[PDB]
């Protein structure tokens, strides 16, 4: 007859009512992704608005239950994420303005078209269009045109809408008892009420800017090497003392740096690793790729997947008769139903993608017993962190040799491991400072460290301060360059893509030491060792029921988040760079600019 028992029965009624409508709402979404149809575009809308109304009404009926007089930390964990008013605190007109701004941001970015009024042939789409010329072009102006002009038609029309977004989200957060919306976004990592494990939202910056203080060395040699060797590509434009132009970072912006490898190979005469020539000869299909990826998880002790998983997942493009957006996504429909979406093809990268998205499915399989609010990762960067460590063990030549794909007598030397390390670090570390600078800018603008008149000046300063990237052409206040990214335009959280990597190496190191590997960490494998899989499962089975510090402790043993596994993983590459960069300019100087004439 007290608050703690009334909260439990209310949560029982909520979870026994949230689960079944969540299934109904996600089924329509999956049916729309499989079948892009007008009849389906409204079905998921009806279903999603029903569940949106459900969560709002349950949030309202949960708001008479104080958090101070409930002691059970489980019930408190359920209540703290359900009590969140979010958009409920603002007026109807402000809610209308925010949602029109929301569906305008996505619309303008998605339907942004580039064209040349002087040359009709210079008109192309984004995928597989505009990114392609930013993908495989070796000319400077070729990338320059669709770099500056990309933000000419979309990088101007979101500046005032985002200016209004900043101010309305400030009240979005302040009315909910936060300092800023930057303080609302850093709220997932907040842990309170756990003695010794209590984590505050203000400590996130204190830890992130400290962890970057040990990542800066490796990155400055990466930048020094890349700038030293791109003068073989662009000798007449780029200084080997200054920094790099933004249009040569691999994509329209430069988040991922996979695209530089084909031009920045360490050794060219060696034969790079690939089975793409191996499944064509040996008759592997999407079924068999998944079946062999399953054995990876079976070896470490993880249970076999559901019978319905195979009969409900989508594996191969259903021809031209039906058009399905098949971005690689893992789907947890609940009620024991889980599916995966990807247009599978016969290539090694699709094998790594299959493993990466298969880890997500297995991880979500682990916490089925958790309630419908605890059926999520402890932190946001934790869900994509459990899914890539399989991929790091899926690219090891030892792994490919035991399955009969890779040649049994491939010689592995100091030139093969090192090129593998360049391929991975240029991809997994080339993204960390860019994620950090982006979220740091979001935090100083959302706390209001900047006025209007230097909104983007102090943006290119931190690109030229953190990642060391100069602009080919100066930008005045009129545009909006940060908004060009999809995650900024639709306003997601991004530091999940800096913190996921740093969980990745901690987990990999702890796991393959628990597997008793003798040798450098960059090749250690997790298969055929149940003692590490059982340790990992005892972590995956908690999910959100425990604080992320304790979740890190039960595996790695540290409540802190560390870079030491990162430096162990890239120590051999670090060593190559030291004696490779004896004559290059370690570091950068801010005075340099390509247009400083």
């Amino acid at each position: 007859s007290t608050i703690e028992e009334q909260a439990k029965t209310f949560l029982d009624k909520f979870n026994h009512e949230a689960e079944d409508l969540f299934y109904q709402s996600s089924l329509a979404s999956w049916n729309y992704n499989t079948n892009i149809t007008e009849e389906n575009v409204q079905n998921m809308n009806n279903a999603g608005d029903k569940w949106s109304a459900f969560l709002k009404e349950q949030s309202t009926l949960a708001q008479m239950y104080p958090l101070q007089e409930i002691q059970n930390l489980t019930v408190k964990l359920q209540l703290q994420a359900l009590q969140q008013n979010g958009s409920s605190v603002l007026s109807e007109d402000k809610s209308k303005r925010l949602n029109t701004i929301l569906n305008t941001m996505s619309t303008i970015y998605s339907t942004g078209k580039v064209c040349n009024p002087d040359n009709p042939q210079e008109c192309l789409l984004l995928e597989p269009g505009l990114n392609e010329i930013m993908a495989n072009s070796l000319d400077y102006n070729e990338r320059l045109w669709a770099w500056e002009s990309w933000r000419s038609e979309v990088g101007k029309q979101l500046r005032p809408l985002y200016e209004e977004y900043v101010v309305l989200k400030n009240e979005m957060a302040r009315a909910n008892h936060y300092e800023d919306y930057g303080d609302y976004w850093r709220g997932d990592y907040e842990v309170n009420g756990v003695d010794g494990y209590d984590y505050s939202r203000g400590q996130l910056i204190e830890d992130v800017e400290h962890t970057f203080e040990e990542i800066k060395p490796l990155y400055e040699h990466l930048h020094a090497y890349v700038r030293a060797k791109l003068m073989n590509a662009y000798p007449s434009y780029i200084s080997p003392i200054g920094c790099l132009p933004a249009h040569l970072l691999g994509d329209m912006w430069g988040r991922f740096w996979t695209n530089l490898y084909s031009l920045t190979v360490p050794f060219g005469q060696k034969p790079n690793i690939d089975v793409t020539d191996a499944m064509v000869d040996q008759a592997w299909d999407a079924q068999r790729i998944f079946k062999e990826a399953e054995k990876f998880f079976v070896s470490v002790g993880l249970p076999n997947m559901t019978q319905g998983f195979w009969e409900n997942s989508m594996l191969t493009d259903p021809g031209n008769v039906q058009k399905a957006v098949c971005h690689p996504t893992a789907w947890d429909l609940g009620k024991g139903d889980f599916r995966i979406l990807m247009c599978t093809k016969v290539t090694m990268d699709d094998f790594l993608t299959a493993h990466h998205e298969m880890g997500h499915i297995q991880y979500d399989m682990a916490y089925a017993a958790q309630p419908f609010l605890l059926r999520n990762g402890a932190n946001e960067g934790f869900h994509e962190a459990v899914g890539e460590i399989m991929s790091l063990s899926a690219a090891t030549p030892k792994h490919l040799k035991s399955i009969g794909l890779l040649s049994p007598d491939f010689q592995e030397d100091n030139e093969t491991e090192i090129n593998f390390l360049l391929k991975q670090a240029l991809t997994i570390v080339g993204t960390l400072p860019f994620t950090y600078m982006l979220e740091k800018w979001r935090w100083m603008v959302f706390k209001g460290e900047i006025p209007k008149d230097q909104w983007m000046k102090k943006w290119w300063e931190m690109k030229r301060e953190i990642v060391g990237v100069v602009e080919p052409v100066p930008h005045d206040e009129t545009y909006c360059d940060p908004a060009s990214l999809f995650h900024v335009s639709n306003d997601y959280s991004f530091i999940r893509y800096y913190t996921r990597t740093l969980y990745q190496f901690q987990f990999q190191e702890a796991l393959c030491q628990a597997a008793k590997h003798e040798g450098p960490l960059h090749k250690c494998d997790i298969s055929n060792s149940t003692e590490a899989g059982q340790k990992l499962f005892n972590m995956l089975r908690l999910g959100k029921s425990e604080p992320w510090t304790l979740a890190l402790e039960n595996v790695v043993g540290a409540k802190n988040m560390n870079v030491r596994p990162l430096l162990n993983y890239f120590e051999p590459l670090f060593t190559w760079l030291k004696d490779q960069n004896k004559n290059s300019f370690v570091g950068w100087s801010t005075d340099w600019s390509p247009y400083a004439d």
